[PDB]
């Protein structure tokens, strides 16, 4: 819808930043559509990534890191607020300690930084769903 | 590009018949993108599945079928014609016992016939591709 997906945007983040995606599955969760956000460290999407976040809608989530071309231990979560057929509000906040993932206001899904994110500088959004808003809070130093 | 992904078309297919689909994965294969055609018995997504055939790029090729709901036995393939950064050209072909797959002018899979090739009434082709052509052939009876 709004915006084009795969989806890429430049981008900063440190502590205190919060990463706000809304969007929705373009397909019914029987037919198991996907979602994913990665925070690379270079603008080319062949670059390491930070944090992956893979949803496989209705199914589960996984997590983990792409270092130096090669995966390294994958985390999966059973956990699933996501609603099918609906609009959902993903928000990634940025602690000193970890990531941690709210799906539609609740505290979902948390990550422990493997690589400092101010290593990140481009978040790519992609597979089954279509994108209505996406932003970076810069209001932090 | 050409045609919208997810792709649905109203479809009748019978012994002979040959369904052509060109596009292009829309990432490199590092990131593994992901190409489904499913043949439903219904125009409608959540129906039945003929023919399941979802390709991992890069990494494995899985064939099923969805009867009354529920997934049956699953067929795996690690073949692999798919070129990364290339655009395909896949042609399902309806032979008596099975359907026959090509990629890029070879066969590449088989997969036989659970459920007549006459309860198919729509195909849909979708997940990380870009679609150019979409082609059914109804020129036998």
């Amino acid at each position: 819808s709004l915006l084009p997906v795969p989806y890429t945007e430049a981008a900063s983040l440190s502590t205190g930043s919060t990463v706000t995606i809304k969007g929705r599955p373009l397909v019914c969760f029987l037919n198991e559509p996907y979602l994913q956000v990665d925070f690379h460290t270079e603008m080319k999407e062949e670059s390491d990534i930070v944090f992956h976040f893979q949803v496989c809608f209705g199914r589960r989530v996984v997590m983990n890191s792409r270092e130096y071309g090669a995966w390294k231990q994958q985390v999966e979560s059973k956990n699933m607020p996501f609603q099918d057929g609906q609009e959902f509000e993903l928000s990634i906040s940025v602690l000193p300690d970890k990531y941690q993932v709210m799906v539609n206001g609740q505290s979902s899904y948390t990550f422990d930084h493997r690589i400092k994110p101010e290593a990140v500088k481009m978040v790519q959004v992609w597979r089954d769903i279509s994108l209505t808003k996406f932003n970076v809070s810069y209001l932090k130093r």
